[PDB]
């Protein structure tokens, strides 16, 4: 009866992770209530078999379950967001929009109201709270599934109010816990890609949002290569990709320019055009109250799937430069510079574009 | 017709990541041959259906393939390994031993006789070739999926007939390029766990080939916890498992005596048994000539899903000694000692035992 007059209120996706999250909320004593939400009308539907996981696994573990439906706050919030940046020529990180604005915004507030004194999720993160009672957000353990990459917009009264159950837990043992437990997820694979778009082949999806417009594919000396099929179906470094057959080594796109509709590419891993010495960022925000002006010696990460590396950072409130100890392969406006101090992800913004030597690369 | 003179063998899989590597080789005008290995008898069969995914994929990108049976030599050299581990009271990492003796050995030898120039595997791993023409093995650039950890016993002489296609590929990545290229296999979700295992419960699987001796629980101060259900189904720094509902909080396996078949159980995940201060080490293995006896200060990855860290390695043949900058957590006798220089992956080991103050720690 300790923990069982703490109310924590669990996402639940219908996945293993949640549902081991919900497992050890339960075991722990905690007054434990598991919420599935429907962000995206998906209909031939998913939501439907997710929610029948959730369901079975609630039961299976003796928790009450509801459902909210937040389609149109993420439509608003995210996938407005999502859109505008593909229209912008940026790459957006809808994950990062949707912790931020959903998961720990309009969840949180939900989960208020149902008396929950924290939401727990299933992301691979941890919260260590200070001597003085400062939240601070950590790496999960599992250094391949370390989602505070995604989470680098949580600020301190977020995490107040917030729980990681599988933050020092690596995956295999997730689902360890899961087949000893006999949970009907055990063996569930997770869902890839984006939330909304699932199974569904990607160009597809998002041509019946946006229209795309083909365009010239141009080396850096100028060289028409062909068509491209639109430039929001490129990302800055990719390999190959949409009529990319452009010798026998591959091709990379390496620069864009939305304002002629070109598409820049080259051979090469390492080619030139997609190295960079620095950053400008936008929407940083850190995870507590941070001086108005100031330096940091830190690392970053520019990409989920990257080690961090060195980075001297200068925030000024509206804009932030982030300088790189070494060169920086595929500095990707849009997506997350996120910032750590060892363990520790001090928070993060978006990338608005990157420099060599003091202009701007065309990347768009 | 440059690369149309080189033979590459691609292992293929049935997944996602070989029928990409395929598609790739393929498609730099290599002459490439994808060939299956059946190396489980495992009938109610997994093997028809993923060697159903092979001919379909290498029909889809107009290669040749092949099917060939290795299941005695991975019995003989994974399997007894496995379960020799196992009764030894260690945990076995069949993975390291399997690239080492069946993907780098037999099917190596087996590709050279198809006049094979190379092999090549969907592994997320790099190779770079030096000025004197001497191999290093890298870190996959996804540093998620980086396999190098299960790669660190390959010699000079296997990684001089290696190709890894996938090596500067982030896994999102690879899934694009096979929808792009339109892979029935593209949206197929990878198999959890070992290979052999598969889908079966882990605990049922071991129970068929070992007899299971539950024995005692006891904390650190001898305390009676219950039954365990067998050593082998317990692993240093896990929490909870079979039979540990022993507070509220959780409990973790902090150590293990097979001589009297007792697994130690305790609270806090920074139990004072889970930390040491050093280990010593077996089968280690580097992928270049070193000398008998030498120092090396470089990090190490003691576990798969951990970033690596500091550590002094005196090596002197026989065995290995390895000393942490810092105290590290839950060090597994069995689990493989991975060396790293920045990028590159030196070599490794097999854990033998931990010490903590100069006595071997309790972990058996
Ligand atoms: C799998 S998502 C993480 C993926 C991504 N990196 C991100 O941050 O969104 C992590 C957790 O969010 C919560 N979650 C995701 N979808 C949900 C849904 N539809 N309903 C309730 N919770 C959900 C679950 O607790 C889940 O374990
Ligand atoms: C997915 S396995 C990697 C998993 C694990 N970390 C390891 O090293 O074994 C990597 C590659 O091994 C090769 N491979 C695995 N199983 C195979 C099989 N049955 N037949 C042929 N190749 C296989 C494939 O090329 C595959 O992409
Ligand atoms: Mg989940
Ligand atoms: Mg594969």
């Amino acid at each position: 009866s300790d923990n069982s007059k703490t109310r924590v209120v669990v996402g639940m996706s219908g996945g293993v992770d949640s549902s081991v999250t919900a497992l050890l909320l339960k075991e722990q004593g905690y007054d434990v209530i598991g919420i599935f939400m429907k962000n995206w009308d998906d209909t031939d539907c998913t939501a439907t078999e997710d929610y029948k996981d959730v369901v079975a696994v609630a039961d299976q573990i003796g928790i009450p379950y509801y459902s909210v439906n937040f389609e149109k706050e993420y439509w608003d919030r995210v996938f407005e967001y999502f859109l505008a940046e593909y229209r912008a020529g940026r790459t957006p990180n809808p994950d990062v929009m949707c912790n931020k604005e959903i998961k720990f915004k309009a969840f949180l507030d939900y989960a208020i109201t149902l008396g929950a004194d924290y939401v727990a999720t299933g992301h691979y993160a941890r919260v260590a709270r200070d001597e003085d009672g400062t939240v601070h957000m950590l790496r999960g353990v599992d250094n391949g599934k370390d989602q505070t990459y995604f989470l680098s917009q949580l600020s301190q009264e977020q995490l107040q109010k917030t729980m990681f159950p599988l933050g020092h837990l690596e995956k295999p043992e997730v689902r360890r816990l899961a087949e000893e437990a006999g949970l009907s997820t055990a063996k569930k694979k997770d869902s890839t890609g984006i939330c909304f778009i699932g199974e569904k082949n990607f160009k597809n999806f998002l041509s019946n949002y946006l229209p795309a417009q083909p365009g010239r594919m141009m080396t850096v000396d100028g060289r028409d290569m062909g068509e491209h099929a639109g430039l929001m179906y490129y990302t800055i470094g990719q390999r190959g990709g949409l009529g990319i057959g452009g010798d026998n080594a591959p091709w990379f796109v390496v620069g864009k320019d939305l304002s002629k509709n070109i598409l820049y590419v080259g051979q090469g891993f390492y080619h030139d055009s997609l190295m960079s010495t620095s950053l400008e960022a936008s929407q940083v925000h850190f995870t507590r109250e941070m001086p108005e002006e100031f330096t940091l010696e830190c690392t970053a990460k520019f990409r989920y799937r990257q080690p961090d590396s060195k980075v001297t950072v200068h925030v000024k409130g509206e804009k932030t430069e982030v300088i790189f100890a070494e060169p920086q392969r595929a500095i990707t406006p849009g997506q997350a510079v996120v910032f750590y101090d060892g363990e520790e992800c001090l928070g993060g913004g978006l990338i608005d574009n990157a420099y060599r030597d003091g202009q701007v690369c065309q990347y768009i």
